[PDB]
């Protein structure tokens, strides 16, 4: 037997810092969960239980503190490029380093109509996420994403003129509920370092902003044929206004809210037209995915 | 043997409901999970096998449905009983009718400045619930909660001068980071039956309403003694904001951050006047609670 | 406004202990997740920013630690009672302590037909629970249960002869899929304080043997008229057996499994005799609740 | 802009199946979670608003029903394949389709000694999982594994000699507690087509008792240098067991288990040879992955 493949590391590091403007008496807060995963000539701490190869998994928990310490932790991004960098440069034996963060809200709190200096709310679950891939003589692969963005429309979505056979039940529908939980990601350009990365910093937070912004824009206002064909007008127009993403993914569930026939109760409608109570299913679900690239 | 209590019902019952105003074209909806438990005269379905005094829960169900299709959703205080009013009414033997009811989150999405007529987001899994119980010949006693609301703020909670003896290792601090997942209740004064929570329909959402801003606005603004001493200014301004309300409860739990000395790294200063950089603790955690009522 | 009720403390502390036989080498662990919650002359913390009065959470954390290190921590009960009897009589101004214990499981693996003297398999996340309330004064509650523990018959299950009107749908049946997570509790005849608890210590284990003895025995067995009636059989049993119990409760959901009709697909027959593939429901269930005492 | 990859259908699919012998009265019972995604030219769904490409993810559901209801469910590798090979054969336009199967325990209960002909345990959240990825012109490529299986050692765990720089906080221990949640994969040599499957059926359960029991007795037996040496060893032992399979993945959290110093508490003895009460953590986890292939 060989080792074939080989990656470890600290998984669910839970990371805050805060900024302080001691002129202003205004802060500002951050929290991420972080997991570093580092590749490198480690096999022999499996074959051989050959511990000196091994930057514990400890040490590596500590370096990211440190590193929140000394550095930016916003955007992700650079932070994460920073973590990874440091991993293959301060240890000859790493050559790759795999970052991935979570970013939580915290959305400054307004009080009577002003924004309080110091408290702050978690306006949702939806997160901002990055994943670095730091690899020696390979530059820093990166992806960004937001996910857990929950949206409903009640209207201006249908599903009709699908395949139908022998296996087909569902009706045709011009008018239906439609509702997701957005997963959506953009792949960056290699960049060949960290100084690289430094050089686009400014583009991070705007290409997510453009991306969220493009998202809700987007499925608020078409009237959607699918699923699929809504989603892929998201991706187009990301792609439209970043020259520097090479492809937009949006994985998308169908979370379907069906009607409830009630006409077995006193005639009761409530069925197409006069269709006002439904009951929404927890699972199955669609699930509905694309990568789109540049022709 | 005999039975001393007993309950039962249908749980977890997820119900959407669409409001469409076909003058403006501008719709909204409302989306809840629904538990309702019957008791009354149904000890022989457990000790003689006798289904005949089994209102079945699937019929429950299909009753929660009916009446979300024939009366308001919300606000959930007066749905809640209306819902457990038809049991004890519909069943001569149903003496009494237990509606818990969660809220979920779908706020209007506002696209280029102004609010969409058919499109929503979950902003935050915070739920706004009630607990109705609706018994036979004692009224409807109404519990009304917002829960799920997280919130930091940055400086301005403190502890110090608390007890201390030889099972105490905790520094006092007179700067700390507070956390909590807000779930506060407020208990109505008993309702003599529907016809009285009528009379009352808009205190429902003022109240909450109410709750809900006194909360947080005392959270941001409290130089905070200890969660203790902040909870309790915020159950005492909203009793004094509404006569019906009996007693307001609190349950905070204290969500842990906590410093990190790097001092052991090249002189790293992180902690006091120089902390940055935390450690979210995701438990253990403090739990605190109170039960407000008037002097 | 002034404190109706108040109690406060630190939730979800998690434990760990080994036994090791030096003699044998067979070692033994436990693992639970532990809150203590306290009660007493604490009102000014509330009203008047008093902390004197307040034994830190984290003191009470450290306590619980400590605890373990100096007792058994087996029955739960038992560690329970010591816990709590320790807050009320160190300290003068707590009058009650509320310990809530829920054990992991943690069981022996065998190897190749051999228990190993120090390897363990997490077996379900059954759990087995403790809710302890040592009031100054008034002794100490004790509430024991079995929570977690799933179960499915695939016939033996019975529905019909319930009531049925304008609200009723579903269709009697003679043979259904009958699936619950059990959740049973035996609540002890009150203790008058530590000692009477040593005096019983050895019936925790085996109350906590016999009741999940009979809830596996009767659920396999009873061809059940419904939830309800096999419920009772249940707790009438767990009564019969121990003298000390005063109450037994169960709250089961019935974790619906329905039927699919696929005449619709080249007639196949899956209905009824023939029914052979099922679509587990996760949401709604019924919900089904007794407490059970003695004539 | 242009489609690059694209996949789509229904997930959290919920499916049970019973066997009954009509003859012994022994019933069998299997209970999955399906997900299947199809892929095809489908591409103008996305960018052209036609529908008439898809398959109706609710076709797909029924589909996966029907699959059910007129083949085996067991073992999952091969239900899989058929219900893979099924859509790429039935649909000229679709040529890939992603199978993936979770499935659940219910063990058959032992009443009194002796196995119960339809009662059924759920003995652990630990699944027996597949990934089957059937697509036109290159056969099959199935994933196996289990997951979820939560195991403790109290010690016979060691991690010393690692490396230590300026990062380096931890102190090498030759005893230690190790806990994990196993996640293992085989992947198995590419199949041909269904046919090719079939011709190796008996080998599926085989190989997962293998490697559980691989799993089992090396976690308990071997006195462990590092996560990274023992799970080397399951990997190359399930290799040497089974020809067919070309790699073993094992992904492993080392969920941590730390010393609690009691000393400042009345100089209470705790650490090194003398712990006997341990914090297990919730998080930061080490996270340790390996895939080995023959040499
Ligand atoms: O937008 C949709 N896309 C699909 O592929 C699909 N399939 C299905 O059943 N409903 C839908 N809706
Ligand atoms: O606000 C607090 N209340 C307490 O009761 C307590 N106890 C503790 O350890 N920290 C705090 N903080
Ligand atoms: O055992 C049952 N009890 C009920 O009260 C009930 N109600 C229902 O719809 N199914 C069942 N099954
Ligand atoms: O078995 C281990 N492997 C590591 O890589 C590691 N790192 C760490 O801190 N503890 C351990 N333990
Ligand atoms: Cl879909
Ligand atoms: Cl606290
Ligand atoms: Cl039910
Ligand atoms: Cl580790
Ligand atoms: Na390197
Ligand atoms: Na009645
Ligand atoms: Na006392
Ligand atoms: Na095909």
């Amino acid at each position: 037997s060989a080792v074939k493949a080989a990656r470890y590391g600290k998984d669910n590091v839970r990371v805050y810092k805060v900024h302080k403007d001691e002129k202003t008496g205004v802060q500002t807060v951050y929290e991420m969960t972080v997991c570093v995963l580092l590749e490198g000539e480690i096999e022999t701490s499996y074959t051989k239980a050959d511990n000196s190869v091994i930057v514990a998994t400890d040490s590596i928990k500590n370096t990211i503190y440190i590193t929140a310490k000394q550095n930016p932790v916003t955007p992700p991004e650079l932070f994460g490029s920073i973590l990874g960098t440091h991993f293959i440069e301060k240890y000859n034996h790493i050559h790759a380093a795999h970052v991935n963060i979570v970013c939580h809200r915290w959305t400054r709190m307004d009080i009577d109509g002003k924004p309080h200096p110091h408290s702050f709310i978690r306006d949702s679950e939806e997160k901002r996420n990055v994943q670095v891939d730091v690899v020696e003589g390979k530059g820093i692969d990166i992806k960004s994403s937001l996910s857990g963005l929950t949206v409903l429309k009640s209207t201006n979505s249908q599903f009709w003129g699908f395949l139908r056979d022998e296996y087909t039940t569902l009706k045709e529908t011009w008018d239906r509920i439609l509702s997701t939980d957005v997963d959506a990601t953009w792949q960056w350009k290699n960049f060949s370092g960290l100084q690289e990365v430094r050089s686009h910093v400014p583009k991070f937070d705007a290409t997510w902003a453009t991306a969220r912004e493009v998202t809700l824009k987007t499925f608020a206002e078409d009237n959607s044929a699918s699923v699929q064909a809504t989603m892929y007008k998201m991706a187009e127009q990301i792609l439209a206004r970043q020259q520097l993403i090479e492809t937009v993914e949006y994985s998308l569930p169908n979370k379907h809210y069906f009607e409830i026939d009630l006409s077995w109760h006193k005639g009761l409608q409530n069925t197409g037209k006069n269709a006002e109570v439904f009951a929404p299913q927890s699972d199955p679900n669609g699930l509905i995915k694309c990568t789109v690239g540049r022709s």
